[PDB]
């Protein structure tokens, strides 16, 4: 295998152009065409979509009419189509073009010497600044085929053009207006089984008009799992009533993967590498979908199926997209801001509706001084106040077996505090057992559990639980009489990445007040096992992946190397001081995604089996046997472990 | 309300009558049918199937022909219409009547006076002993009305009769072959709607033909989710070249309801209550079926409904329907030994996966003497010796507190066997959270028993860590249902649970089960004999398990409100001499409960089912399901809020529950 | 004339509401709806939607299959509807409802003492932290009537009310994830005439989620020429594995007119006035919506059109609705800079 090839990884690389418009020279337009074509070739680029009308330029008016304007486009068009049989890229060009009566607004889908497929535009605008139907006619319900140079090729709202050799990648193409009404021809064929929706725009601009296109653009890739490749007019349309903005933009299940500079001087690409496996996946899980899909069957089985042979370049090109380091902790400042106040206020919220249902008991926690139960007291706290429960019905424990900032977060916030030495239990109970380990360990943190859990009953408390998502993932927990137990885990949906960020998020806002934001902030600098299960960091990344996506190993190495295996490439979220800004090295990703597999799929699942009450935090998934996970207890990882073996390279 | 009304309950009661044929007199056979219907009436029954060709006779050849038996059958039939203005039930008759071109094999649907609907027969075998097509047409297909004694009334495959005063009853209508070949009209019907499906039928009687019918009313009531009435020709048939049985049956879900003599002298009838909401239970959950409907779609929607109002009789009329005691223990001895075979291959063949997948664990138990570890340990005893295990690898534990059947079964089976004092633990720990006891203070608390309880499984699960083992759970399914154990630290927590699926009723049917079988030996099989003799005589809290098990199969299975439960559990048990105990309950162990008990028991059931115990299965280690009644895993069949309040249900009861 | 009442001048005043649930108690929730609806009233709305499976709680699983739940839900229904005479707003309630041989997922759509009709969800989750296949059976292309409190009334996702004093307010009904689906049932609802789309969601909150029904809600209100009416669930639903946050919110043709507290305490209201002449004016100049419809005629002319007398109050009730001085010039210096 070739590891570092991201079309191997299920990547397709897609461009949306804004060409030079020369108005009333098809000549000429093709020509910018022709060489914008050939730059999406040197980039490995599969797909490259033109702005609407490209080869007459959009804004002609009646001189489309012309018989020597749509003479010379048919003209240019061939010649285009006789270039493409040395050019990677299925072109999608836009041409004024005669067929039975009348002139359709096309676009032609181009590919390797041939036209697989003219589509017309469904939706012609009349009114306002748009007169298109004075010179063009409607192609909604139009089919059969059309005459373009001597043969015969698909004509039609009904196509999908199909890579025969990378069958993620199923096109299909609407113009301008057709995505913009309440039932776009894009919206049944994503059902049909289209993946890749172009669309070529003409699209004068005026004030507002650009967040419109973005907001139809992101809506329809996000409602039809998909990606969205945009491509509007710019510099050379007319200007006699209109000014235009060649903006284009590429959008992928309702994410942002690329666009260009508005009002650019020269022409402009948008370039991404979208992920068809993603789309892939979003489709396997939301059944939804497929049930839309057997509603319309009629409409959804009447698609034409066009096949074509990519051959996509085998070798490294690079991956044009912007992989994070932490999914589960947005680099972007104001999204992680976000984030943690949903994150917070859903931890609480879940907790609040525990207590007034147990008409709120005492919440017995116990404090350690660590991230997770740090973060959870205040949590307690927090759900308390907004319930208008005394503090003191918070029992905090320390229970030193064989810190200081336990007690002083307790003390600043006000709760119950009480240390409880289970040492001498603990003596108690290993000689009693008869030990001289994993059982010395899991004697002293199942003892905690046990005094928290008897405390809760003889005080009319419940047992807050503080284990978070991460340690559920990799069954890093002692299961049953241990940590892994509670009466409810606030921390279960929360990886272990956004719990410092949740903590910072919580000093920040500063409601506990100055005393209380000390602590949290030493906490903080002091906590800051990973040495038998990993760097959280990489595995909280697997967890994304497989937790969402289900993606193979493999795939899951090649992401997270190109966002790990360079510092000072992509972004840090907020609060990474450049001395704790590692980078990791293929051989490590390897070698930590290997315990990953043999922890997360076949180990830990037993842990997880019987889990406590706890709210889902995170879009990428929760680990609940009763909600995001359903997986067995009694499996073995071998066919990972064997995929890692085969397509990972060792370093 | 009136409670002891098996209408109100939601069940309809329904005959399938056998009468007596006279061979082309149809006088004499309507005769017949008004006192068989009369007798219905009486018994209150809302719906009376007779057979095949009624009025006529089925035998009658090319008599059937003849208009002078075809002008008699019209004139006997509006008789019977005219008498049934004054009769409960709808009556369906058979009848050749002319319609079109030809005579149809019919079934006319009689109600207070009127002819709902004619239903021609669709299939008319002509092969072997049967010459139908000779004398009459097929009726799949046809549609629209039939003109009957002044009247124009739906005829056709396509007709559903639903009482408008009694929802869960949908009528649809089928004749003999009509249920024998691959897609019969009545399995269109049960999509379209249809609950009660009724066929008429002829069918002379040949060896084996008696079993063919049972194969194919009961498939249809299993796979129609549908009560199925049945009714076949009897004496007065002529014997020219066939004899006729007289068999009537009601089959309801795949359960025979109700069956006649064979072959009798005399008429007979089928009567039973027909449980409509345990249908309606049944289809809402089997999500498949409405997807089959969805399917054909077109076949389904295409149903006319004719509406009737039945107006049932309120009162307490009884219940023609054996309501077993025990959901969980079949009284037949032979199903009751299928039963346990199945729950103990369920319950080991659980255990041999998770070993296996674990690489064969010592498996570490806690063994207290009583039911419940007693047969746990016998469980694993078996699923070791299957994997060939040596039994050494199982350690069992007694774990005294604050029984010598422990120690004896431990021996005798062969496994590793100990004592640990958890006592002094106990103490420490009481004293380190400062409890009073530890101080003297005769406090015997929910925190004194779950310090001992928390500190058995937590000493279990660090020896399972310490000598590379496993903990076997073993609290049983009622349990789980009343969240009668100690929860997380504590015996509701394992690594495996082999019992969390077997209710508490069935669990002493295991243990003879296997004593009875002898697999173990002689030694082995008399310890088991006596944890049975010295366990069985906490149920002062929670209640006796034989009520608990019961109200949990119904709301388990089919979601009955507490009312229904209640009617249903008094008709088992208010009367010890009435139905059937299963094998071993001496005479003395046979109690009889009141409706105040059953009614006291049944909030508490609700209160500890609904709200306050599903937090405990949450959180449930894995195990196998065992009851086709079902297991209350959040990974399975029970899916229910940790926070919810019971007060609907406990409503419920003080509005239709009477206090005895 | 009286020139003062936004009634005159076409608007509709609507309600998105997020109530108190109490899980497993109809009783309880019909109060906590009552008394929303009795608010909404004399604030003189002529809708006012409810969070989906309102009467039960979304939250419920298997608990939605006990007899005495569906029982005590239709007692809660009959007892809406006999209030509803008295209340001037359409108020659509869910509730999980018999029919055939299963419950739906249901909005029933309550008026003036009646119900106009019930309408099922189309598309039932089945994935992730959703399960309502197990319990609960999909409403495409299901038709005819349902009974209710002895009254035959339509039953569909075809369905469309329209007010026959107030031609600009023509309601259609789904439910939560019917809005997700490449071609939700709004979408040919609008084709067919709804002006106001309603939305009952459910919907457990997720880190992201209240940009995803956002995003949903606006470009649907913004693609279908209409308002979009959204309500989802809050306190009270279980946290047994998930965390709700009672977003309400209303969208006109891609803005914004109001929402309400996420994670409020207590309940909350989105109240706004939307612009039917607005809606009507968008529709009369965009040609190619009725183009739209034309394509998918079967589709658009099977709806069936339930009519109802909504009487609003014709005096002054203020205006519940942002004008803002400067059509041309936006206040919000944000968005000044970037015009
Ligand atoms: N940071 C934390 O949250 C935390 C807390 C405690 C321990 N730890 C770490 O993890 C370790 C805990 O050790 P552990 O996981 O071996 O102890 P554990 O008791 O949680 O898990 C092993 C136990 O479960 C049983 N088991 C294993 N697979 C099973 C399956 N499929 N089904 C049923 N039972 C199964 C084993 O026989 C054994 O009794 C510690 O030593 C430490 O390294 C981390
Ligand atoms: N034979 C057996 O199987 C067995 C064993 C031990 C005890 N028991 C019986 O059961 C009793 C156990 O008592 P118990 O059930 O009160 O103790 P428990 O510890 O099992 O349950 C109560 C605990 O759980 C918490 N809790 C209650 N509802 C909750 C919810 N909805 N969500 C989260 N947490 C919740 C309470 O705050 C308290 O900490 C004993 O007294 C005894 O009668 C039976
Ligand atoms: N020394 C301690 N005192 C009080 N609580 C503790 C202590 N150690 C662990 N805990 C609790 O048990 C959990 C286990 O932490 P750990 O195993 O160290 O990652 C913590 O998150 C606390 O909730
Ligand atoms: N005295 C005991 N000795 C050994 N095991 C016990 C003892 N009491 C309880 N157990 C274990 O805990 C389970 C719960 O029983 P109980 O709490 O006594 O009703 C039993 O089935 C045993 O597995
Ligand atoms: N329907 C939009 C189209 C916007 C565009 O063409 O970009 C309009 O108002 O014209
Ligand atoms: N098809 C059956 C008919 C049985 C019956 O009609 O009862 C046969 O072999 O004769
Ligand atoms: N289709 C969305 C639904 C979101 C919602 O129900 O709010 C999902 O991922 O579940």
């Amino acid at each position: 295998m070739n590891f570092y090839s991201a079309y191997q990884h299920g990547f397709v690389r897609v461009a949306a152009c804004t060409h030079h418009t020369t108005i009333g020279d098809p000549a000429a337009n093709a020509a910018s065409v022709l060489d914008m074509a050939r730059a999406c070739h040197d980039d490995g680029a599969a797909l490259a979509v033109f702005p609407e009308l490209t080869l007459s330029g959009y804004s002609i008016e009646d001189v489309l009419l012309q018989d020597s304007l749509l003479d010379a486009v048919e003209d240019a068009l061939l010649d285009l189509v006789t270039e493409s049989a040395d050019l990677l890229p299925v072109l999608v060009v836009g041409a004024p073009l005669r067929h039975r009566h009348r002139i359709y607004n096309t676009a032609v889908v181009i590919h390797r010497g041939a036209v697989l497929g003219v589509v017309p535009k469904s939706y012609l605008p009349t009114y306002r600044e748009f007169y298109e139907r004075r010179q063009m006619a409607p192609g909604d319900g139009e089919r059969g085929t059309i005459r373009i140079g001597g043969a015969d090729v698909a004509f039609g709202t009904d196509l999908l053009f199909a890579a025969s050799d990378l069958p993620g990648f199923v096109l299909h193409v609407e113009i301008c207006e057709d995505m913009f009404v309440p039932m776009p021809p894009s919206a049944e064929a994503a059902l049909a089984g289209a993946t890749v929706l172009a669309n070529l725009s003409g699209s004068p601009i005026t004030i507002g008009r650009a967040e419109d296109r973005r907001l139809l653009a992101r809506s329809a890739s996000a409602r039809c799992l998909a990606a969205y490749v945009y491509a509007a007019a710019g510099e050379g349309e007319s200007t006699t009533d209109l000014a235009w903005d060649g903006q284009t933009m590429i959008w992928e299940n309702g994410a942002l993967l690329a666009e260009s500079e508005r009002f650019p001087k020269g022409v402009r690409r948008s370039v991404a590498d979208v992920d068809t496996e993603l789309l892939r996946s979003e489709r396997l899980r939301m059944g939804t979908f497929d049930d839309n899909r057997r509603h319309h069957r009629e409409l959804t089985e009447s698609f034409r199926r066009i096949d074509f042979a990519l051959d996509p370049p085998a070798g490294d090109i690079g991956l044009l997209r912007e992989v994070e380091r932490f999914p589960f902790v947005p680099a972007d400042p104001q999204r992680l801001q976000q984030d943690c106040y949903e994150a917070y206020n859903i931890q609480v919220s879940g907790l609040e509706q525990r207590l007034r249902a147990l008409d709120y008991p005492k919440v017995v926690i116990g404090v350690s001084g660590g991230l997770d139960s740090t973060h959870a007291l205040i949590v307690a706290t927090h759900a308390m106040d907004r319930e208008g429960r005394p503090r003191s019905d918070i029992l905090a424990f320390a229970l030193p077996g064989f810190k200081n900032n336990a007690i002083k977060l307790a003390r600043a916030l006000g709760v119950t505090f009480s240390e409880i030495d289970i040492g001498d239990t603990a003596r108690l109970m290993l000689h009693t057992i008869g030990h001289p380990d994993v059982t010395f360990e899991n004697v002293q943190a199942g003892l905690r559990t046990d005094y928290l859990f008897r405390i809760a009953n003889q005080r009319g408390g419940i047992v807050l639980g503080t284990g978070d998502l991460s340690e559920l993932a990799l069954g890093w927990s002692t299961y049953g009489v241990g940590d892994q137990m509670s009466h409810y885990n606030v921390n279960a949906g929360v990886p272990k990445t956004l719990i410092q960020h949740l903590i910072r998020w919580v000093i920040s806002a500063g409601e506990f007040g100055e005393k209380v934001g000390e602590v949290l902030q030493s906490v903080l600098d002091t906590e800051i096992s990973e040495a038998k299960v990993g760097p959280f960091a990489l595995q909280d990344f697997s967890l994304f992946q497989v937790l969402r996506y289900g993606f193979r190993p493999s795939k899951i190495a090649f992401l997270a190397w190109h966002a790990w295996n360079d510092a000072e490439r992509g972004n840090w979220p907020p609060g990474f001081p450049k001395s704790e800004r590692p980078s990791y090295s293929l051989a490590e990703i390897r070698h930590w995604l290997q315990i990953f597999v043999q922890r997360f799929y076949s180990f830990s699942q037993f842990k997880r089996s019987a889990l406590p009450n706890g709210p889902k935090v995170s879009h990428g998934g929760a680990l609940s046997p009763r909600g995001d996970w359903r997986a067995p207890s009694d499996m073995s990882a071998r066919i990972w472990l064997d995929q890692i073996d085969r397509e990972v390279p060792k370093g």
